[PDB]
């Protein structure tokens, strides 16, 4: 479904796209199934309208959306940004949406929250793979994910409702998804249904499957490898390898959350 969008200047550039049959046809949505072509085929059985996202924890303010919301409570913009999926393949992307920080100035946050934690969907009727140990690939279902405060209200951080032009697929987590540019994809939680602020780090699902590998600030970093591979090089998804960057090519406007902190 077409929908009405800005272009901002800031996220507009000359970076090759990834076909859209790509974008919508290789994707990583375990609750249809753990191969690259299962959420295209059977993502269609999940209903994302009418849908409810409610914000809530630490808040002053807690709300609740519908689906119509999702595309008119705040300004829509087309950002081309690249993403990079931890098994070292990577996209750009122009997605559709609206920044985080729009929505939790809304619920306005309490001096208390440090910390946002996001759930997807639970549907297993609708969602196979969370009936299946080996086909949801053994995830501790709905799929959680969090980030820093900060994290969350950076400018980049997306609430994303669409690509392309048109509304999100339901294999790209439709209808409401969270993009973090400079982090790996698992932290890109899909089909949110709900949003809150918390006082302590919030479990994730990845991290939760295998704490070794998956790190809770996942950013993309190619002198920091994987157990089970290098993360020095990715395969680009375009029509038909690179150096990985530093924060995935957003250091300098990333860097400054990170600087003189561990993990
Ligand atoms: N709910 C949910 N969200 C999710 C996943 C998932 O399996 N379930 N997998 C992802 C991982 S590991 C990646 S690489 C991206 C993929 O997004 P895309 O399919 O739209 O490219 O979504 C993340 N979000
Ligand atoms: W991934």
């Amino acid at each position: 479904k077409a929908l009405e969008f800005s272009k901002p200047a800031a996220w507009q550039n000359n970076l090759p796209l990834t076909p859209a049959d790509k974008v919508s046809g290789y994707n990583n949505f375990y609750e249809f199934g753990l191969d690259k072509a299962d959420p295209a085929a059977n993502a269609g059985s999940l209903k994302t309208d009418p849908w409810t996202l409610k914000i809530s924890g630490e808040v002053a303010k807690p709300l609740t959306l519908d689906h119509d919301d999702l595309t008119r409570r705040f300004p829509l913009e087309e950002r081309i940004y690249r993403m990079r999926c931890v098994e070292a393949w990577s996209m750009v992307v122009p997605w559709i949406g609206f920044p985080l920080h729009k929505l939790l100035a809304l619920a306005e946050p309490t001096s208390n929250a440090k910390y946002v934690a996001f759930e997807t969907i639970y549907a297993p009727e609708q969602m196979p793979g969370q009936q299946d140990r080996f086909i949801g690939g053994g995830l501790k279902y709905p799929y959680v994910e969090g980030l820093r405060l900060d994290e969350a209200m950076h400018p980049l951080t997306l609430m994303t409702v669409g690509v392309y032009g048109k509304a999100l697929p339901p294999q790209n987590g439709a209808p409401v998804r969270l993009i973090v540019p400079w982090k790996y994809g698992f932290k890109g939680i899909k089909s949110i249904v709900s949003i809150k602020l918390t006082r302590e780090r919030p479990p994730t699902t990845w991290n939760l499957a295998a704490p070794d590998e998956y790190g809770f600030y996942a950013n993309v970093n190619p002198y920091v490898d994987h157990p089970r591979w290098s993360q020095a090089t990715e395969r680009f998804i375009g029509s038909g390898r690179q150096p990985t960057l530093l924060f995935n090519g957003y250091a300098d406007q990333v860097a400054s959350l990170y600087r003189g902190l561990d993990l």
